[PDB]
């Protein structure tokens, strides 16, 4: 996976997550400069890890003013933007117990802000004929007990990816979505006691490949879809879930014999 | 379609539309008492045509207080609710031009308010072990130029229908969705000049059956899903789109010959 | 579910299964005469159960001559056919171990014969402006370990339903598919020891409604789609699986806590 | 797209097509040795252009003996196979007019032969822990007037891809599918008069990106899925259709205005 994006500029929302850092590293390795927009402070450290190749801009994407200031800063330090990766999300989700206020907050962060960040960067993507990668999940294709806000948000992101693709094609912008499964996480790392083999064995029940996915494995699909190798891919959902979404409630274990 | 729902109480949000009127008539004909919730005053007239069997309650479903008051009125005049048909929606939609405020408004009306209305009625549906029908669209499965808010809202309703089904099954409540295509509507009647054969001529290009759907044809599917005949149907999306969703950009006309 | 199909004639392939008998009973109750086409001899008993309302014609649907003779017999004893329910299938399936010969046999029985039986009845369905119901499964939407021939066959039936819908619409014929989950079966009845409560508790892990489906519950959806209440439903897949298809490998039980 | 597959051996059925040629070139450029299996003699010329790195073996994949001999020749000249690209297909397709014999022939070539070729190569892919790429189409997700056999065959390939992924995961073999839209082809070049801009003008109505796809653009996705960058991708369908599959019968042009 030796793609060449020398001189290009990329924007990565929610770049403080392990997937976010893998996406940033993938872009830097390809020669691109990256601006990380996130509310989490840890992002700063990530940016410093790449010295002048990556810049961190703490941004509340629900604030239009914060987005305008972030794009101004990107223009001042890096230049015109070619790639946008919308990875920002909130895990505010208590199913039926979540309130109307929680619903609107989660939708604003997970969905509406993707529109506003794309809009603030649209003229750049138009001039550069760039590409956009949004993030769905296996949760956008299936129901999970007790989780409403994030699955519904991600299903909505899927449709938004299609509509953006259609209405952005005229300007030469490609828009796709990436649908991962269980990926090694900071949260999983802490609840598991930083024990990867056990977390993998738990995940084996829901992934044909028998483990959690690596952030790098997700980042590869992001970079492919951004690159010109995917020049005839727009509006598509690229699954990187180790086979999660081909299975139903029976999993990968026989079910008929239980009847006897 | 001669189902018996004698004595059962149904609530139909967005009941002032042609679809809503057809659903109300289908329910009354089946012996049910109906509460019409809508922000449109036309609903009043509709209810009056059915004398004491149908009630109208002008409701802004974005107001929690309005929902509590609507449920109180239903309790006073009709009683415990068995069926909920979430048909309320807004067509506030300017594609990419729609603002953040427009996004959150359309999501509040189309999606979050469905949750709040379901929550206010949940104890009724649990005691009665009733059923819920949400409304998706052909717009939740495909992209349409210049339309973002309503397609995305309906794509979100589809996932919400699945997650509602899962977390409500334990209480014996079924939840499904209905996906109609182009159906005869007030707006189409106004742009058509109240010319149905002309509008049918336009819609033939997008429906295998060569016309717009009738509101009653949609109401039939709604009624089936509410009834006990659908007693093993939960979390499903039932299309009533005259073949719209089986087609792609080629429509129903051959396309290869055009290359010669 | 009191539909009126007086005087109509229906053909039910594979009518010897419990689902088949439920579909036949549903049609008879609606006033229709039914011809059961099947290779299984038990069908004869089923037909006798309805005296002169149902006729049995032992038919090898892989034999074109047998199909022509069956349609001749239907015309001699019953008349012009209005409804066709393609329920015939084989469970010849050993996954990767199944041979090319097994593959072609299973595809011939499960798929190609549906085309030939529709073709032999096409002029009837055209004159009567009838409807067709094919049978998919939850197996057409997901992968199941060790089962290739039947899932692939059913996925192919799904696409065939769409293509038939498109190319039959001009003649006023509607074509849909029904997708059930685990339904109480003869095979399940024998391996379970005719113990329904235990089989239901096994199935609860894969159906939100916590049991196997009843054949009658599937038959209701078949009859709806055949009837004129579904007059704007063509090319659609109507799930009657108690919520099986809304779930993934996590089932309906929490999965995050296992990580701790 | 600078992947390193040095020393690895790939097999490409149906390699005489433009897609196949692009995939062969992509693999060779990545350092792989390629075996071209096809019934078309044009493949011979293709292989000769790459001297000793690419081999051509004229094969009727419906003949088990031919497959065994093709694997023997691959073993003699190149060695153990790591990658399999199932691209062989027939366009024998007359919709409803196609006979039972035509159905079984098209299914044998398009679908069952994929299984037999995978089975003959399975021990290789298991030892090498390789990957398989099947070919679906935009025709597996939608209905097209007058075309049954190929759309249904491809819909079946989609499910076969999922079931292969599941039952091959234990052996470390990934299996995915690629779904292209209208791609430049020999047949289009013949009906077009070798006029690419004209054919692009026709295809713009069915692809957001306003043209036919290039064979190389499809080959890029094939190569990504074969490579270790897709190491958490199994059982997925990767669309490379220029936005075809996000559209319905309305295409990318507004349709509501037509009603006025």
């Amino acid at each position: 996976m030796n793609i060449d994006l020398k001189g290009k500029v990329a924007v990565v929302s929610g770049g403080a997550t392990l997937i976010g850092k893998a996406v940033v590293q993938a872009l830097v390795s390809a020669g691109a400069h990256v601006a990380i927009l996130d509310i989490d402070a840890k992002g700063k450290a990530i940016a410093e890890s790449f010295n002048h190749d990556v810049m961190f801009i703490q941004t509340d994407l629900t604030s239009d003013a914060a987005i305008q200031q972030a794009v101004a800063d990107i223009h001042q330090h890096l230049g015109e933007v070619s790639y946008l990766v919308n990875l920002a999300c909130t895990y505010l989700d208590d199913g039926f117990k979540s309130s109307r206020q929680d619903w609107l907050q989660a939708l604003d962060i997970n969905l509406v802000s993707t529109v506003e960040l794309s809009r603030a960067l649209y003229n750049d993507l138009k001039k550069q004929q760039g590409s956009i990668v949004n993030f769905t999940s296996i949760s956008a294709k299936v129901a999970q007990t007790g989780r409403w806000l994030y699955p519904v948000s991600k299903a909505a992101i899927r449709q938004l990816t299609q509509s953006m693709a259609m209405d952005f094609a005229a300007d030469g912008i490609r828009v796709n979505s990436v649908s991962p499964g269980w990926t090694w996480s900071r949260v999983i790392a802490e609840v598991s006691g930083n024990n990867r083999e056990k977390a993998d064995s738990v995940a084996a029940d829901y992934h044909l490949l028998g483990r959690l996915g690596h952030p790098e494995e997700v980042a590869n699909v992001v970079l492919f879809l951004l690159s010109s190798a995917a020049s005839f891919v727009t509006g598509a959902d690229y699954a990187v879930d180790g086979g999660y979404s081909v299975m139903g409630p029976e999993g990968l274990q026989p079910a008929i014999p239980r009847l006897a």
